[PDB]
């Protein structure tokens, strides 16, 4: 019998290379497979050439037209799969796109910015939001449209990449939407676990092919690095050596067959004991799950810390919050630019700022991560006062509790709203501050960013986790890209920064703590190795005071 | 064809529940199995059972005698296996024994103590030392002997427990060695992986029996919680429910077959890519890898922080090291008991302390950790002096660098010495202080303990790493035992404490920085959530100063 005998399997991106190995292994294990592709012609071709190359019955292989980001197509596609076969025993979220292969400073956000990248003979065919919908959106959508038709003891397999947890210069667009999916897979496990549906996460390492060693050598050319630096990086993370392809034992890449044989194992009932589990098909590449630390001291700061420096604060709906952080920054003797998304809120706050009497060193302006063109202008304008922004604290876009609900249950707004405001806003802020610290590259101290999470929404911070994950990667890419550009002469000053997680603490005194430490990262001459830095549960206890 | 076709396996403790299951699946997938165990009569009876129950050719199975605590025994055993079949493809380190089932406070160290338990109708058969050798010794010795005869593409599998990273009540001698074994496997992952010998790590959850479901009713009785609390503890961690035993879907324990099927897979070439990997067959249990964080803060202290308080410092080989840590306490106004193993050191140190000018608040006494009856006696003499001991600080037993060499290429005595000195010293100091703080539950400040790592060996810190992950799980057991003893009104004062990792940083102040965070943890009113606290690489950078 076949380890997958009498099981309906759905494989997103079945036309691609791993796709077809998974389908091959599945048909040869006794599954009925439905192959999902954006195009019915390229997907049907990929289907028929698989029929040729295996010896399986036309009846045991099906295809269908699905595009994540178009939920109208994902419902119409699953439907056709339910009518046709009556259930989904195995989901394999393998669907994903390369993403714009540009550094953080040159990511195309608008369609005209992308058209403008096609005029420089580039191969990039995506916006950052296209890449999100294409990498992160498919998994989220397909999963939620499929979960109610997935019977007890069924399996979901979400195909990440090892590159989500490692530096991948000029690929901010590809990794952060994977890094998100990472936390989402875990959260989907927590919602579909009690229902008896397994959720498990495959991290394929760099995949062995003919192209790969040249694709890397090509990336090596990108950064002005001696060809082979990309490959050697990853080889040097690998602990395991192996003979593949009848070559000798060396540092090599894992195979498409290794990935397939895992998706056979994970799909099969042999794996029915595993949930929210990570499978790292990477030759034991040494990486950490979360490059983090919790704060074990009160942020002890002085009143001359910031003399000559100006912070930007990109605030969200809760401007009131932002201003509290602003306040402690001013208290350290730095200038502040509280950048609020509505102009409505620039009135209310500028006046309520006169009420408290914070007129010295603080300037409130409209600053809208939705529209970056103006975000650029606004920083040009502010610096004409002759002090340049030396550090940039970024708050979440949407008000706390704005995003809420089970990942499958959450509305068509939930994902699209989360993907656009939360992921694009972070990338736009990163591109915008990168572009600005390109121009004004002689600051008193090297430039420093800090991202900030919401406090605990107290519904289990489902969206707090996803965004911590995606942000943690965006910081790794940004730390790396700037450290490689700096060493090659292209910048004078290396951008560095951190992320502070508030949601591990529900105490009343948390914001002045969060904002306290925010100041230590920006204004003091520091480098914090760990990316994401958590606020302890109790602060009184965790520190001296 | 067999999924393990043409693979010589070696499964240690193959007579036990899982052992039978691993051999049964292995024979089905065409494996040639060598069963293993200290009792030949046992081993062979088992073999006969498995030869009937599975239609397996009696050629395709064999037995061999080996006690893991006894390396000679082990060298012989593999020698026959080698002689017979020529090589080892797969080595399953299933061998382990449930330790003494005794709470830290009542751990049996010397044979006489174990005999005092057996006249009590307790099922304890094992000293702490014995449990070490029975869980940790075996895995180390079987593997290191098997390695040479393992060809490339080879599989080592190490079977440990999830409970090695989660609290287990009065099961210190089970989980501590299981913890060392996790960190051992890691090192063996790295040392062999370059030879293409993959070394992965299975974490069984609670495994479905009739016995274990009552052993939780058993445990439940020892703490004094309602029966099914322990069941509901671990159930409450698991994200997955499942329909096992023909009972309707509910949170249920994983079957032995789930553990058996994984080895089939981990043994097989389908897993050619995975190395250093952890497989948790625990129904998606929610435990983190390690509860830890780096110090993003210089130790800030004050000159009265500890007046009226008293601190024990259990010293190892190198006492001058401990005496500088001791100066830092005294400086903070605490009193110091300096415990030195070798009675000769007492009068040597005594001079240095007058020469050095330290004469007030400091007492020096012989404090051998191989003599608890003496330890427990000396502490009572200091208490009679008039100040109870509020703070313990445990130094490593052996001199610096004395344990070295990659686990495989380790001297026969290096593993023996590491297990006895390091593991028993930590377990003994733990018992002795629990027993002392049971006797003195009315201290001015909660009682606080501090485990301090060696400084770097500058070689990878092989022993650094194993000894840390082990201590981390001793503390997690220590904290939870005092939490539950305090809640049920057995003890007024919650014991709590931390581990300080030093080997991460090489800087010249290194001793001062750790000696200073020891004083905080000891003499300040704080309860740090993270167990293991690392010194950061650069103290200049992490902390503004
Ligand atoms: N190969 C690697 O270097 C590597 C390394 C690590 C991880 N991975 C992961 O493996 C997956 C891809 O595997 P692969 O190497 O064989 O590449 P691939 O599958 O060729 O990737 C492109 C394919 O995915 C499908 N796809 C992409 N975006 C989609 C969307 N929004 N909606 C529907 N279908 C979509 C496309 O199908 P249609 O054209 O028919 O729509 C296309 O054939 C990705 O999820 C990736 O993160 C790959
Ligand atoms: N049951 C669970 O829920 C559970 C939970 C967590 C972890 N585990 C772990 O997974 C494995 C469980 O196997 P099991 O459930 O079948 O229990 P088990 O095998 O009955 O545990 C005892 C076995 O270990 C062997 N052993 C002990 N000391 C030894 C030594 N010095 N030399 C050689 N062999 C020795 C014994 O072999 P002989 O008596 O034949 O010499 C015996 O077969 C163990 O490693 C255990 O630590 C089990």
């Amino acid at each position: 019998p076949g380890r997958l005998a009498g099981k309906i399997a759905v494989v997103t991106g079945a036309a691609g290379n791993l796709g077809g190995h998974i389908v091959t292994h599945y048909l040869a294990e006794g599954a009925t497979v439905v192959m999902t592709g954006r195009t019915p012609d390229r997907t049907k071709a990929a289907a028929d050439a698989l029929l040729k190359s295996t010896g399986a019955d036309p009846s045991r292989l099906a295809t269908v037209a699905l595009d994540g980001g178009d939920i109208a197509s994902v419902r119409a596609a699953i439907a056709e799969v339910v009518q046709k076969f009556g259930r989904i025993d195995i989901l394999v979220n393998n669907a994903g796109s390369a993403g714009p292969k540009q550094p953080i400073e040159n990511l195309p956000l608008s369609p005209e910015e992308l058209a403008a990248l096609q005029k420089t003979g580039s191969t990039d065919s995506e916006t950052v939001a296209d890449a999100l919908r294409n990498i992160f959106g498919v998994a989220w959508n397909v999963a939620r449209v499929a979960a109610p038709h997935i019977p007890e003891g069924g399996s979901i397999i979400n195909v990440s990449t090892i590159f989500s947890r490692t530096p991948y210069y000029a690929r901010a667009a590809y990794v952060v939407p994977k890094a998100a999916m990472n936390a989402w897979s875990r959260e989907l496990s927590l919602e579909l676990g009690p229902k008896g549906i397994r959720v498990n996460l495959v991290y394929p390492g760099p995949i062995e092919s003919e192209r790969i060693r040249s694709v890397f050598a090509a990336m090596d050319a990108a950064r002005g690095d001696e060809a082979g630096t990309t490959a050697t990086q990853f080889f040097d993370m690998m602990s395991l050596e192996r003979a593949t392809g009848g070559n000798e034992k060396a540092k090599t890449f894992p195979t498409p067959e290794d990935i397939a044989t895992t998706c056979v194992f994970l799909g099969s009932d042999e794996s029915a004991a595993y949930n929210g589990h990570d499978f790292e098909v990477t030759h034991g590449m040494s990486v950490r799950k979360e490059q983090r630390s919790t704060y074990l001291a009160r942020p002890t700061m002085r009143s001359m810390d910031g003399t000559g420096l100006a912070v930007l604060i990109a605030a969200g709906d809760d401007w009131e919050e932002a201003l509290e952080i602003a306040q402690v920054q001013l208290a350290c003797g730095a200038q502040v630019v509280l950048g609020l998304p509505r102009a409505a809120d620039v009135a209310i706050a500028e006046k309520r700022c006169k009420a408290l009497g914070l007129t010295e060193g603080l300037s409130i302006i409209r600053f809208s991560r939705k529209d970056p063109a103006a975000m650029e202008a606004a920083l040009e304008e502010y610096t004409r006062g002759g002090t340049p922004i030396s550090g940039a604290l970024f708050m979440p876009a949407l008000g706390a509790g704005e995003l809420s609900g089970a990942v499958t249950e959450a509305e068509d707004n939930a994902v699209e709203a989360l993907m656009d405001a939360e992921l694009a806003g972070n990338m736009a802020l990163a591109r915008t501050m990168s572009r600005y610290w390109k121009r004004h590259d002689n600051l008193l101290q090297p430039p420093r960013f800090v991202f900030v999470s919401h406090a605990s929404d107290g519904k289990g911070d489902i969206y707090g986790h996803i965004l911590r994950a995606a942000t943690e990667q965006l910081i790794r890419i940004w730390r790396d890209e700037s450290e490689i550009d700096t060493a090659h002469g292209r910048r004078r000053q290396a951008e560095w920064g951190n992320q502070i997680v508030r949601f591990t603490n529900t105490e009343a005194e948390n914001i002045r703590f969060t904002a306290g430490h925010a100041a230590r990262i920006l204004l003091k001459e520091s480098k914090l190795g760990e990316i994401t830095l958590y606020v302890p549960a109790n602060i009184g206890e965790a520190t001296g005071a």
